[PDB]
């Protein structure tokens, strides 16, 4: 069995394994990449996403989001409140301000420890969940846009032909912003390219060990766990890397930074931070591997999670049974 610890595994793909992008996936997994639920990907030299970022601060960020924080330090909850539209010229601005700024620090180590000390006491403001791209069109390799759609993914594995589509989306974010513990809808693959700025923290617990996380979720939220037989589906639920070691839930952590990409595999639980300004573009894809964590992934039904058109398709052919409730949980 490779990779049987389930460490996050780093890859430096040539110019010319970067061209198969389904290929280079199947390859990452043959390694054993998918235990650890998480793996970063190096591009080739040669390669870039675009010729530059200097254009981009007329982008609309029409709803930045206020991570709003609950609990204590290291197991806590977070909602966000709805603030007025800017641009991403007037974020970046904000991001760089007094009062927003990454503090000063000697390496990633201690901004880490700031971070889980200081996170709660501040509401940072996220531009997240934005539906676009900052690929090159003429960019071939490893363009988020370009991927081969979960449709025709499943259309090729199953049969099927399906209503939906799946484009990417771009996150500005700042210091402190925070992803809570979640895996993708329908335990989905994800894929992240940090374009700019500073870097991105990431923990993730192994796929093999997801329902460790749960079950120690539900005695830390108890409350929320009552609302919910899903509720880490609601992505606002935070608990530090202290209180994981604390209670024994295998874990790995590793800092992303411009220029990378990350993939998150199905049913691999992760959370993260931002260092300050920066912005990310991710997308959710599958693969042949992923079918059977699509029929076997847990739902949302209490209302709260509210997800995108194309998750209907997904649920009515790979979980009949669960259809009818799902749905009335959408409706
Ligand atoms: O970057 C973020 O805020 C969150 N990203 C993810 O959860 C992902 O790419 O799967
Ligand atoms: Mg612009
Ligand atoms: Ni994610
Ligand atoms: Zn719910």
């Amino acid at each position: 069995a490779q990779n049987p610890n389930c460490n996050i595994m780093i890859f430096h793909p040539t110019k010319e394994e970067f061209n198969d992008f389904d290929k280079y996936i199947a390859y990452m997994e043959s390694q054993g990449a998918h235990r650890a639920g998480l793996a970063k990907i190096i591009p080739p030299k040669e390669w870039k996403a675009r010729e530059t970022y200097d254009n981009i601060s007329e982008i609309l960020i029409a709803t930045p989001l206020q991570q709003v924080a609950s609990g204590r330090a290291g197991v806590f909850t977070q909602y966000h409140k709805k603030k007025k539209a800017m641009t991403v010229g007037e974020y970046r601005h904000l991001a760089n301000s007094k009062k927003y700024q990454t503090p000063p620090h000697q390496n990633f180590e201690d901004l880490e420890r700031k971070y889980w000390k200081n996170r709660i006491y501040n509401s940072p403001i996220y531009g997240a969940d934005i539906s676009g791209s900052l690929f090159d069109e003429n960019t071939k390799q490893w363009n988020l846009g370009h991927l081969g759609t979960i449709q025709d993914l499943l259309e090729k594995e199953c049969g099927v032909v399906i209503e939906g589509v799946n484009t990417p989306y771009l996150y500005f974010g700042m210091w402190k912003t925070t992803f809570a513990w979640h895996t993708e809808d329908m335990d989905l693959y994800s894929i992240n390219y940090l374009h700019l700025g500073e870097p991105k923290t990431w923990y993730v617990v192994p796929p093999e060990h997801g329902q460790r996380l749960e079950r120690l979720a539900r005695e830390l939220f108890p409350g929320s766990s009552r609302g919910c037989g899903a509720f880490l589906r609601h992505k606002v639920a935070l608990i530090s890397p202290t209180v994981l070691k604390e209670n024994g839930i295998p874990f790995n952590r590793i800092t992303q930074e411009a220029g990378e990409f990350m993939v998150t595999f199905p049913y691999g639980y992760h959370a993260g931070f931002n260092h300050g300004f920066n912005c990310a573009e991710a997308i959710n894809f599958a693969t042949p591997r992923w079918i059977d964590y699509g029929k076997m992934a847990s739902q949302c039904s209490c209302g709260e999670a509210r997800v995108t058109f194309s998750m209907d398709a997904f649920v009515r052919i790979l979980q009949p049974e669960r259809y009818d409730l799902w749905k009335r949980g959408q409706d």
